[PDB]
């Protein structure tokens, strides 16, 4: 039955990588079980709009006191108790995630389950920086191929885009090929752009404005590739707009970036309905995160390889005491009730910057 | 966690009905109820089929589903483990079209799995209203006034929505004596796809009476001509035949073959597929309503729940039990006031066969095991 | 003048082929003669969305009930006194071919001649499945452009589309060449087929879903090979829709798909009055289904080779008297009354698994 | 089976009007009426040519037609033997525009045909109707007024709808005056393509007296001016002159140059050609309704024939040959009443030539042979 939400801690974390990473965790208690979400929101907007400062205002402010004693029917009635404000959807999903977790821990049931997926594995692709030149790009790759990973994403940026690309899939005919292009684009460099189509990108990755749509729909229209949404895809309205302007053909679908699972589930569904796949996008995230995306993953329209492969690719050790380890491009869902990992308490005390709870 | 499904019966009834449905493709005074039953972990799961005997509103039959049922959907999951609902329906193949004979699986495993888990089937699907408004739909008429006097019994009962059964030759005429005697109702006209893009003179000074939407003015399994049509009139279109899925949903849409949709969960493949249709909609900023198809109160309770999600944003076609069935086959009534119609309480539909009844209405009956 | 229905058989076959098929099989008995038609849906619902339990039960409860001892004055009256009944066009098929057939018989004319037909013979073209490699694929294809075929046809599937078709264009520059797509692919895809424009097939048949005009539409708009559509043209509304979304540039027309010879020359003239043209599908029909075909083929805008190609290509021996023969991809129209073809009764015995008998 | 066209008779003739028929193009009190019989396998078929002896309403003349029928077409088809009409339509090669001539001999063989097969020619074609609806159209009048007379004597002969033909100066008028005195007939105008886009003002409040189509308001060969008009008023458009094909048909109605089409059998070379249009416009969603051009009985039997097909929705020019003819040049007479003309009875159009009444309005007749 239902649930009363009776406490949540808000832990930030100083987590060193493989330089440290903060991560801020929120924890939400209720009927013996705590579900547990990742904020990923930065220091300062850089991927977005939303600052790890101004979520935990909102939070601490406003959504915490909002629920805090109240009881629940579901996720979406704990996401509905908040819906007068706007956008934040990264502080939002911090505890709309939680939610999800806590929910299905009072049922013994794994999140990816409740969300209607069935896969006990899913498929995973790795991301590429830019390299000094071509060979050290195709070394790259091939260091890559041959771990079993699904598919390659190579970053580019004008003056580095045709020639890393070239390189590649001339040593590699065969693999599944991504760009991302990172915003690092202008209409006018469309010529640019449709010298990659000869080389048969499953996507090219959110080229020009990262708020926008319509530039995007324009730049479809002069070029073969298909053109994949990330930042300007913030909902299942975003995702509407999208496919239906044409802006892109595949979404990089974020959980936070969309305000958490159940509208995730929306954007997975919209999508689908155009007959567009998904895939899921990552943001360096700690074992919680990299648990709830896994879940997300395992709906029927993550057809594209994504960015939840192993932990250990990033840290010296994780905030959780599951490993969560990626094996010849398959990630094998983490068994238990919920995101079905647990946080490790006292490590993650060794870690800790700064810790809260709050009550009824 | 996971459920097997150990056995199933299906269970054929009939009820008679209490008022006559005449509809643009025929008069109706009783109604077949097949009934699925899934039993696995203790508990079961109970779906109730909305094809036809005859396909009259749309393609299937009660016959043609059955023996679906009988050689290739239940041999496909009897003795089989899953892990939610959405696996079921996983394993019912690559079978095209079908969509209320595969409602019946599916229905009722999302029944079974809630029953396991012991919630609301809407809690599930992430409906959080403990109430849902309704209206009614009230079929063609004697008269050009024995139309006002069904009207006025129905406004008086608070019903949200009145909805006019229309036809060929008998339009404007129904409306135009209703929107006479109540002036200021939710008011909205069917119109069975009986007409054409002729008849868009017929159809456009409907435009005057202020209706929400006309319902499935042209064929029924038309898009592009309603797009066409919905371009001009004033009169948002809403579409019931046409939308079978949530691909149907997102091309009716983006075409603007209507600006509402009415969802009928059997028509759709069930709750999975109507939740994606719902949320397809939400996406486009269309609403959704309940549609109704003289349902038992185990499909009425399907309804209800399924009712309870937030684009749900119109009245729908949920009206009380007892406008139809003077024993219903379940233990609860399912009863509407003040056009509210509350959330029968309980693990997934909250009702309960009762058998008692139930065998002395049956005509049909066979048990299927792993 | 007018016709009387007196009486309706149901006989199911069991079809060996050259593992049986089974073949539903309507015969209508009035004024002296009797027409005969072959049902073509299966017994599960594949490749569309009817099945032989479900349309015989229409027959014998529904269609049949309605035109037992009813007089008529063409096969359009009989089709329409069972208007009001929804979708299950094959179902509906089997009453109307068979009225065709009669009504041609109580007149002593053959059916392609009543429907407007004048070719006397009608080409042929052959359909290949998946082979295990490209020269293999080659060699069927050489056999059959030796025995005068005059199309060919290579069913495809992503992973095996391009190679096919090009090792096959590079041995036979000049033959007409098509693919079946089989709604294997989806709108992600168009860059793979792209890539087949270069071997100039007369169309693409059917690459997305088989209920879809409106993907189909758009995917056309991102390749230059005309798009066939199948199972999405279910009627002439479902033609001109077709033609006029440019959802494709060719017709498959089944004419139990469409309900029958009246639908179908409606279908055939809406596409002609595009300037598309039209060709004869196949389903495995039994000569009674074979007959029926080549006589609608007989009309004008049948002018791409059809699949009726030779009963012994199927058949170790066929349910009719008349041997169906292609020779240098050339079908004769079977000479006589309606379909020009006669059950046999005694060898139709041995193979039936059931029948039965409705009269007036 | 097959049939010879042994030998051909060309048999004009001229019958005094009864009215006098004023259009936009000009007034006519007399009618050239040019006939071809073919002959063969012991029949006879007739079909009736609609061309003019001067160029007013379309492009074609009698005297162009009738040498391309001496010169060409009769010689391609005498002798020959074919297997249905459209084998002869077939034979007569590639020539280019004048369907009304190829309209005479696809029709005769259309009539032969059927005779030999000794079944009505609407059959044939596929309809099925014993009965079609008729309405009439009325030419242009002396006043404001004269007009509502001329329309009260037909609105009391159960017309199904009323034809005024209207005019640059002569338009808002007397519709204006009509729907004063008849408000609620099925009321529509021709146009007879005198208009222009300009003209577009002085047309769009005839948006307000309810017509069900404005027939042809611009030029006899445009679609997409007509397409623009579509869209800069609510009464839908009604083509006729603009449609010689199935093809123009459907670019019509791609274009949404009109919703609606006079379908007249000989412009657009026939009946084949005729249940293509008919075909087009249905998938389209648009009604078609026949069209005449005073005809004989010869002519008008093969209107009525074609009328059976179930797209004729709207009512007709088909009206009583007596309105026409102090007497026919048939010996049975075509009359409608309340709006309804039976099927003329018998093989083919079901119809005969008054060979002795005939002889007396001939002025011209020739006999070519194998």
């Amino acid at each position: 039955r239902m649930f009363k939400i009776e406490a949540a801690e808000i832990v930030v974390a100083r987590l060193p990588l493989k330089t440290h990473k903060v991560v801020p965790l929120l924890i939400l208690h209720g009927e013996g079980v705590q579900g547990v979400a990742e904020g990923t929101m930065e220091a300062r907007p850089m991927y977005r709009e939303e600052t790890i400062c101004g979520a935990l205002c909102l939070l601490r402010g406003t959504f915490l006191p909002a629920i805090l004693g109240q009881t629940f029917a579901n996720p979406e009635a704990v996401s509905d108790a908040l819906g007068s404000y706007r956008g934040n959807r990264m502080a939002r999903a911090m505890v709309e995630m939680a939610a999800w977790d806590l929910w299905a821990r009072t049922l013994g049931v794994p999140l990816g389950t409740l969300l209607g997926g069935h896969k006990e594995q899913v498929e995973v692709g790795v991301s590429l920086g830019i390299q000094a030149d071509e060979q050290a790009t195709v070394d790259l790759v091939r260091r890559h191929v041959e771990q079993g990973y699904r598919r390659i994403k190579l970053k580019i940026k004008p003056g580095w885009d045709v020639q890393p690309v070239r390189a590649t899939r001339e040593a590699f005919p065969d693999i599944r090929l991504t760009v991302d292009a990172n915003s690092a684009y202008t209409l006018a460099d469309a010529g640019r752009l449709r010298q990659l189509d000869e080389y048969d990108l499953t996507y090219i990755e959110q080229p020009l404005a990262w708020d926008d749509l319509v530039d995007h729909a324009e730049l479809a229209r002069r070029i073969r590739t298909p053109l994949c949404l990330d930042e300007s895809v913030a909902s299942a309205s975003d995702a509407r707009k999208a496919l239906a302007l044409g802006a892109g053909g595949v979404i990089n679908l974020k959980v936070a970036r969309v305000g958490g699972h159940a509208e995730s589930r929306r954007v997975h569904d919209v999508a689908q309905s155009f007959g567009a796949p998904v895939w899921c996008g990552g943001m360096l995230e700690s074992g919680i995160g990299r648990a709830h995306n896994i879940h997300l993953s395992t709906l029927s329209n993550f057809r594209l390889p994504g960015d939840t492969s192993s932990a250990s690719r990033y840290w010296e050790r994780d905030l959780i005491q599951e490993p969560l380890e990626a094996v010849d491009g398959l990630m094998p869902v983490p068994q238990g009730p919920g995101t079905g990992v647990t946080l490790d308490r006292e490590f993650l005390a060794t870690v800790t910057e700064a810790q809260e709870e709050h009550r009824a």
